[PDB]
């Protein structure tokens, strides 16, 4: 093949990743070839979300997740696990009490204290089982995802209402204990802009962890970013700030969301961002492209026929 291997262009800056579907992983399939050719880091689009792994209490299905991991092993890609604890794509059973009522709806102080304990157990068991299964095979775990409201207050999810603010630290310790080799990330969107309240809440929390000894290695910036905003300057201060805490940064779902002028504009923004990422490659340990957009898993980069798009030539 005559075009450059994307991940090679970024050697000794950072790995380049994509999220995949377990259906698309056969040698027969050009998708799988495009993945193996261009990327050296992989995430499960959905196979490792809570609802995928533990549909019912204590019932696990690892089929698709295993296929994805095996794919990474074969091609020697870094595996991101996504995600251990989240308020979305999480089965209802998790948050039901003894009788099968919403735990959230409990008023009695003695029973709440009992619900708290069951949820901690459930959270930790899920963590131990999943991280335990994949022990040593996972470059980085997204241990928690989207813990913040956009205003920078903690999200009032079931996790938070029942366990209270501790669930996060608890998820991180349990992950650390199950697989010490895995980098532990806290992931979110709207945390690219240093001036944003959210980005600052996340800084404060992470700082707190680093100072209190709570294991955390990295912050995951989703990187749903527009053409003009946030400014490269604003992003830079964010990278500097977190890197000052001694945590790594990953861009976990990079996306710069029709016509011929449209494409060339997005390609230039991407050029710019990648310039900025390269400038700070010491602080950044992976860039994964968002890819649900049928369009490829890296829709920014490769057309529906697997041909390079403007954006791809912009960054190589």
């Amino acid at each position: 093949n005559d075009i450059p291997d994307l991940y090679s262009v970024f050697k000794d800056y950072f790995p380049i990743g994509v999220a995949v579907d377990p259906s698309r992983l056969n040698d027969t399939d050009p998708h799988a070839q495009l993945t193996a050719k261009h990327f050296n880091m992989l995430t499960a689009e959905n196979a490792m979300k809570p609802e995928s792994l533990e549909p019912e209490e204590g019932r696990y299905n690892f089929e698709d997740a295993d296929r994805i991991v095996a794919f990474a092993e074969k091609h020697g890609m870094k595996m991101r696990g996504h995600t251990l604890v989240w308020h979305q794509q999480v089965p209802d059973w998790f948050f039901l009490d003894e009788n099968g009522n919403p735990m959230v709806d409990e008023t009695d102080p003695k029973n709440r204290e009992a619900n708290r304990e069951e949820l901690r157990q459930r959270m930790e068991n899920h963590i131990k089982t999943v991280a335990g299964r994949y022990k040593g095979k996972i470059y980085a775990w997204d241990v928690v995802n989207e813990v913040f409201n956009d205003d920078g207050t903690l999200r009032n999810s079931a996790w938070y209402q029942i366990i209270g603010p501790d669930y996060i630290e608890e998820a991180l310790r349990a992950a650390h204990e199950a697989d010490p080799n895995a980098k532990l990330f806290i992931n979110d969107y709207n945390i690219e802009n240093w001036s944003h309240a959210k980005t600052q809440a996340m800084y404060n929390m992470v700082r707190d962890f680093k100072e209190r000894g709570v294991p955390v290695d990295g912050v995951g910036m989703q990187g749903h970013i527009s053409l003009y905003y946030p400014s490269l300057e604003e992003i830079e201060k964010a990278l500097k700030a977190f890197a000052a805490l001694g945590v790594e940064i990953m861009i976990t779902e990079l996306d710069v969301n029709v016509s011929p002028d449209a494409l060339q504009e997005q390609a230039e923004r991407m050029r710019d961002l990648f310039e900025l990422f390269k400038k700070h490659s010491d602080k950044i340990t992976g860039v994964t492209f968002w890819g649900v957009a049928g369009r490829t898993n890296a829709p920014l980069l490769f057309d529906r026929n697997y041909q390079p798009k403007p954006a791809f030539w912009a960054i190589v």
